[PDB]
């Protein structure tokens, strides 16, 4: 599968043309505040350097694989386990957010994905009803350089090549998401790329991330993917509700 043409999704994998995918356009006007979603609580994210975390080009974005033990809560008693987290962005002068607020995209797009402490493997946890959990915050361009952001980017250079990649030291995790875990959308969806499995739960905080200009161009200039592409433009088209109603942890 690839961004832009063929093959079509659905022949790729039938749950891409599901009724209840991802991403979605969020209007908080039209979410429900519910009052039982409290903040997020992350454990483990402060890595050491070593041992070291790899961090791959695969064509369609970049990857950061991160190790054991990085333990996230959406609530009590609806635990999880960070498996990996990657970037979805735009092109020069373009925005390429996944999520899009009152039909806003912005420049740039997290998600860390997780997997439920009831299943041993991803493979078990696709289509079963809170299997996997992604964190998603948006990235907005800010003053300064972001520092833990700094640290992924200035190594895109060693994997410009589609399929490669490299190594980097472990780093505060946590510090690549927004600091207010209180104020976020909530819903049920599905994987943005194939095999686009449902039953995901999508945590979309209301606080951006900072980036510089510099790193910006950095993460949209750096990659290529498939052919001899610019990596670029890599995010799928808003899906409709089709029903769901979007949930907010604030009225
Ligand atoms: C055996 C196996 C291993 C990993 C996966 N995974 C697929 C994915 C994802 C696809 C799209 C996303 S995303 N853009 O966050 O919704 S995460 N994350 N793990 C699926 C099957
Ligand atoms: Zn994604």
């Amino acid at each position: 599968w690839r961004y832009g043409g063929d093959p079509p999704w659905p022949r790729v994998s039938p749950a891409c043309a599901g009724r209840f995918q991802s991403p979605v356009d969020i209007r908080p006007q039209l979410a429900a505040f519910s009052p039982a979603l409290r903040p997020l609580e992350l454990l483990g994210f402060q890595l050491p350097p070593l041992p070291e975390l790899r961090l791959r080009n695969n064509g369609h974005s970049v990857q950061l694989t991160l190790p054991p033990g990085l333990e996230m809560a959406l609530g009590p008693g609806r635990e999880y386990r960070a498996l990996q987290l990657h970037l979805h962005w735009g092109a020069a002068g373009r925005p390429g957010s996944e999520h899009t607020v009152e039909g806003h995209r912005f420049p740039a797009e997290i998600h860390v994905v997780h997997l439920s402490t009831a299943f041993a493997r991803v493979d078990e946890a696709l289509g079963r009803p809170g299997g996997l959990a992604v964190l998603a915050a948006f990235l907005e361009e800010g003053p300064e350089e972001n520092s833990a952001y700094e640290q992924l980017l200035s190594r895109l250079e060693e994997i410009a090549e589609e399929g490669s990649e490299t190594q980097v030291p472990g780093l505060d995790i946590s510090a690549l998401l927004p600091s207010d875990f209180s104020r976020y959308f909530q819903y049920e969806g599905s994987l943005t790329t194939p095999p686009c499995a449902q039953g995901v739960i999508w945590t979309v905080f209301n606080q951006t991330v900072m980036l510089s200009a510099k790193q910006l161009h950095t993460l949209s200039d750096t990659l290529w993917g498939p052919g001899d592409s610019r990596l670029q433009l890599n995010f799928r088209a808003t899906q409709p509700l089709n029903g769901r109603v979007i949930e907010a942890s604030f009225p």
